[PDB]
């Protein structure tokens, strides 16, 4: 029964028939009832602070070739791009001027800037007093070393699914091992850490999502990016169903009631595969919102995925659009750099 399940996840009883079970039920009460408990548990532990990330995706060049994409290497069709290192500085510039926080460095896995290129441009942005996110991908250990010693604070890279079998075939560049190995040494170095997995993925099973709610639990991870695959028309999964956003919904929500102190962001995916989807999950577990501060011309040819929002409006509608967004949810922006604050327990 779903009200036994709740009861079980209110005590703090995740074993792995629980997780299966909450995700496997699709009763309407059941869902707004959970839904309802993670926003709960979100509101008791984080508050109703939501932290701004500024994301500036400053190339879409990229050496691997991984079968959700659009970014993927061997997709011809794309026009490809890189910012300057003074263009990259003064848009995060521009960012702070606004009331950015944290500044998020994203791009495709592209060797021209790495490592020294990044590591100057987080310099310079660090000294405009804000917390940098990188997000870069699979780099050597020595890479991330010299961009902590350049002061950044996080680092994102997304676990994607932790079935090694379904990892290694989704991203054939790559492993899981490799993966895991690179949050493990982001995680010694003292970078904040974000993990996270995409839902719907072809081939990926209930059991799946249970074995990547597990993993997020093992590892604790500071922040944790969950959306819906959301299938590209020029790469190999082009023909592929779209994850289900309720069951993605689901996801966000029992991360929130396992990792309860972590900074989750209601994502982009999010808000593309629903209208208004970044609001929902902002109710349903969610806690940070990464509006896209990259550039035109460039913003429209960062298609990971098709459908992508922010794409028609001037290049700095997304910070007051989120201001926006935070008011009428009845929430309010951070006050700080919104860094992970751990809430010890049993
Ligand atoms: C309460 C009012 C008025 C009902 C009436 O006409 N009086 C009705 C009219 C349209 C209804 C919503 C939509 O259906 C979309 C969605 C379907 C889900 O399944 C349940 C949630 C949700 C948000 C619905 C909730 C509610 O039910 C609404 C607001
Ligand atoms: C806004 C709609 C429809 C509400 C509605 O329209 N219900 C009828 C009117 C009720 N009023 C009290 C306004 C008047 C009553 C007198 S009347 O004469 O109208 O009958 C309600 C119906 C179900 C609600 C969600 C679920 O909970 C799950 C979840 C819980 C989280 O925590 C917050 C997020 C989320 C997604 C919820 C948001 C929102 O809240 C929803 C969509
Ligand atoms: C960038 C330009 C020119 C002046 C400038 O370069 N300003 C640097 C401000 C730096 N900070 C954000 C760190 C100040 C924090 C002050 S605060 O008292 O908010 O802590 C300034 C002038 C007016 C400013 C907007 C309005 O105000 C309304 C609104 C308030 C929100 O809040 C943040 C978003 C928004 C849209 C503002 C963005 C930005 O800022 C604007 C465009
Ligand atoms: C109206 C749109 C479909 C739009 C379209 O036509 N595309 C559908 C797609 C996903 C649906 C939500 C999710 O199910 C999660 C949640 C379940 C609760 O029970 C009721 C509330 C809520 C927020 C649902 C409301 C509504 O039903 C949504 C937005
Ligand atoms: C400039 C645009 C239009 C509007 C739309 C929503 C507005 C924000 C919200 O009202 C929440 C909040 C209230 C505080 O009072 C002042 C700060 C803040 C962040 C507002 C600043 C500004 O006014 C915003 C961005
Ligand atoms: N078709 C698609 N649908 C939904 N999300 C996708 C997608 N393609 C990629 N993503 C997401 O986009 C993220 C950013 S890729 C850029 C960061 C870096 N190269 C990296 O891979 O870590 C990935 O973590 C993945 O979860
Ligand atoms: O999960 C995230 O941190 C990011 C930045 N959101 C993006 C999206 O398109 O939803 C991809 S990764
Ligand atoms: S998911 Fe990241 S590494 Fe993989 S092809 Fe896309 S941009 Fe490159
Ligand atoms: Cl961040």
């Amino acid at each position: 029964t779903g009200r036994e399940i709740l009861e079980k996840l209110e005590r703090r009883e995740f074993t792995r028939e629980v997780l299966k079970e909450a995700l496997s039920i699709n009763d309407r009460g059941f869902n707004e009832a959970l839904f309802k408990l993670a926003d709960e548990i979100r509101r008791k532990y984080v508050g109703d602070e939501v932290h701004i990330r500024a994301i500036i995706e400053f190339s879409n060049v990229c050496r691997k070739n991984c079968l959700y994409c659009g970014l993927r290497r061997d997709n011809k069709n794309l026009k490809r791009y890189r910012m300057t290192p003074e263009e990259i500085v003064e848009r995060a510039r521009l960012a702070v001027q606004f009331g950015a926080k944290t500044i998020v460095l994203q791009s495709g896995e592209d060797p021209y800037y790495m490592p020294d290129v990044i590591s100057d441009i987080v310099k310079e942005i660090k000294k405009m007093g804000v917390a940098v996110t990188l997000s870069l991908g699979e780099w050597p250990r020595e890479y991330y070393e010299k961009w902590k010693e350049a002061g950044a604070d996080r680092y994102l890279l997304r676990h994607e699914t932790a079935n090694p079998v379904l990892h290694r075939k989704l991203r054939p560049d790559t492993s899981f091992e490799n993966r895991l190995n690179c949050l493990l040494t982001l995680k010694e170095l003292g970078y904040e850490t974000g993990a996270g997995s995409m839902v719907g993925l072809p081939g990926q099973t209930i059991d799946d999502l249970v074995d990547d709610l597990l993993f997020l639990k093992e590892h604790d991870f500071d922040m944790v990016g969950i959306g819906p695959f959301i299938p590209h028309p020029d790469t190999p999964l082009a023909n592929e169903k779209k994850g289900d956003f309720t069951l993605t919904l689901k996801m966000v929500a029992l991360t929130r009631i396992l990792l309860p102190d972590s900074n989750i962001p209601a994502t982009t995916a999010m808000g593309t595969i629903v209208p208004g989807g970044r609001e929902i999950t902002l109710r349903c577990g969610a806690n940070v919102i990464m509006p896209n501060w990259t550039p035109s011309p460039y913003r429209q040819l960062y298609q990971l995925y098709p459908g992508k929002i922010s794409v028609f409006e001037k290049d700095t509608a997304s910070i007051p659009s989120v201001m926006k967004m935070i008011e009428l949810l009845g929430r309010k922006p951070g006050r700080d750099w919104g860094g992970r604050k751990r809430v010890f327990e049993t």
